[PDB]
C-alpha cells in the first residue's frame, strides 16, 4: 500500500464486534493515557491519504507496556510510515535506548519528525532510508552476541513478513520479542476464501494464513496471538 | 445457577469464526497436554463461564516470560487453569502464592498440575484474599514483592484489591485484571436486561476502568483479548 487506499474493499481493520466497545477502550483506556506528541501524530496522520495503515492507539499502549515488562533497551522497527509506533517505542525506551527504524519512504517519516523531537527522544531514532530485507541481510552476516536486538516490531509490506520473520529470529537475543502487526487481517484469515477483496488485499490474506500456521509450528519461538487492533502475534525467541 | 445469566456465551470479536480461527490456529497447537485435560473436564463444570480464555492463557504465559517473573500471586484459581499456565511459564524455581475461596474446585485440576510437575511451585490458600492481602501488607519485606499478580476472583472487590496489590507488586511489576469489558457491555451507561449480579459487575467495572485509567501509581493497557483484561504496572 504505502510504498508501492480507496482501492482496498476492507475498511476497518479493528476486529472488535462493537464500534461502541472500541470508542470506549480508546477515551477510557488509551487517549487519557497518551502522549502529547502521539495525540498530534495521530490526528494528523488520520488525515493522511493512507491512514488506514496507522497503528491502532491501543495497540500502541500495548507495545509500550511490553518494552517496559521486558525492559527492552534495544530495539528495531520495519515499517515506520508517519512514526506513531516509532515515537511509542522512543517513549518507553530508557534514555540511552536505540531504535533502528527501516522504512522505504522517508516522507512519511518526517510527518511525525517534528512530533518525535518535540516530544525529546528524537537522539534514540537511527532511521535507515531502503527496503528492510536487504539490510537485515547485511545485518546477519555482520552480527556481534554485543548487538542483538531486544523487540521487533514487524509493520512493513505484509507478504514479507515470513521473510522477516528467518532474519530476526537470529537479530533479536534469545527471550527477546518479535511483534507482527495485521496478523488477523480484517478478519479474513477466518475463512480459506474471502470473495470481493482487491488483488493484494487477497495476497495479504493468503499470506497471513500461511503465516500464522508456520509460526504456531516455529519450534524457535514461542507465540501468543492477541486479538487487539488489527490483531498482533507475539514472537520469543527460545533458540 | 449458570443458566440465569444473559452474558455468558457474547463475544468481543466480529466473529465466532474469527475467534475458532485464534484457537485452532494459534491457541491448541501450543497448548500443554494437561493444559488440554482441565479445560475439558472445566468446560463440562458447572461453572464452565468462569473459565479463562485458552487465547488469554497463551497470553498471560507470554508475559510471564517476557517479564522473566519469578514469584507471582493469583487471586480466582477455580479448577487451576492460568494457575498451572502460570506455574509452566515461571522457572523451577518460580513461586505462586494461589488464593481462592474453595479448594474443591482446585482439586479438580491438581492432578493435571501434578501430572504436569509444577505442583511445587504452588502455595494454594483456602480463603478469601481480602483478609489475606491484608495480612500480607504487614508482614512483607520489600524483596519478598511480587513479580506479576492476576486478578480473577469476585469482580466487584477488584478496586479493593488493587489498593492492596499496588503495594504488595515490586515497581515495575505487571498486575493483570480479567473481564476488565464483561462482555462488552461497559460500553453503554445503561445496559437493560442484565441479571442483578451482571449489572453489578457491570458498574464495578466502569468504575474500575476510569479509577485504573487516572491511577498515577501505575501505567495501564486494556487488552481486547478473551474475556478483555487490563494490564497495570507500578510506577512508585
Ligand atoms: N519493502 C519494504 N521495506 C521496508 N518498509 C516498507 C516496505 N514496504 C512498505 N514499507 C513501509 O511500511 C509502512 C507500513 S504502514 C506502518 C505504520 C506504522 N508502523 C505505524 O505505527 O503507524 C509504510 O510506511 C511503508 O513505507
Ligand atoms: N473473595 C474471594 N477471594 C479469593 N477467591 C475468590 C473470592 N471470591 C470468589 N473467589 C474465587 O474466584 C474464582 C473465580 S473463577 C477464576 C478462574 C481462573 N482464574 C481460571 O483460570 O479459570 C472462583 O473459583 C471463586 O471461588
Ligand atoms: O498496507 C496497508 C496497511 C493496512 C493496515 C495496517 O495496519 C498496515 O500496517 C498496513
Ligand atoms: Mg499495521
Ligand atoms: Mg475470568
Amino acid at each position: 500500500g504505502p510504498g508501492m487506499q480507496d482501492d482496498y474493499a476492507l475498511i476497518h481493520k479493528n476486529i472488535l464486534h462493537s464500534e461502541d466497545l472500541l470508542k470506549y477502550i480508546l477515551e477510557t483506556s488509551v487517549y487519557p493515557r497518551e502522549h502529547e506528541q502521539l495525540k498530534g501524530l495521530r490526528e494528523v496522520t488520520e488525515k493522511h491519504e493512507w491512514s488506514m495503515a496507522l497503528v491502532a492507539a491501543d495497540e500502541g499502549l500495548f507495545l509500550s507496556m511490553l518494552l517496559k515488562l521486558m525492559n527492552a533497551k534495544r530495539t528495531i522497527e520495519i515499517g515506520v510510515y508517519t512514526g506513531y509506533s516509532l515515537l511509542t517505542t522512543a517513549l518507553a525506551l530508557p534514555e540511552d535506548g536505540k531504535i533502528t527504524a527501516i522504512d522505504v519512504n522517508k516522507s512519511y517519516f518526517e510527518i511525525g519528525l517534528p512530533f518525535i523531537q518535540k516530544a525529546g527522544v528524537e537522539h534514540k531514532i537511527n532511521f535507515i532510508e531502503s527496503e528492510a530485507l536487504p539490510v537485515l541481510d547485511q545485518m546477519l552476516q555482520e552480527m556481534k552476541e554485543e548487538d542483538l536486538y531486544d523487540f521487533a516490531f514487524v509493520d512493513a509490506d505484509k507478504p514479507n513478513y515470513a521473510n522477516y520473520h528467518e532474519r530476526l529470529v537470529k537479530l533479536v537475543r534469545v527471550g527477546g520479542a518479535i511483534v507482527y502487526d495485521n496478523t488477523l487481517w480484517f478478519g479474513t484469515v477466518a475463512f480459506p476464501e474471502y470473495p470481493g477483496l482487491h488483488p493484494e488485499e487477497e495476497e495479504c490474506r493468503v499470506s497471513f494464513r500461511n503465516l500464522n500456521k508456520l509460526l504456531a509450528a516455529d519450534p524457535r519461538v514461542e507465540i501468543s496471538q492477541v486479538s487487539i487492533g488489527a490483531g498482533l502475534t507475539i514472537c520469543r525467541r527460545l533458540y
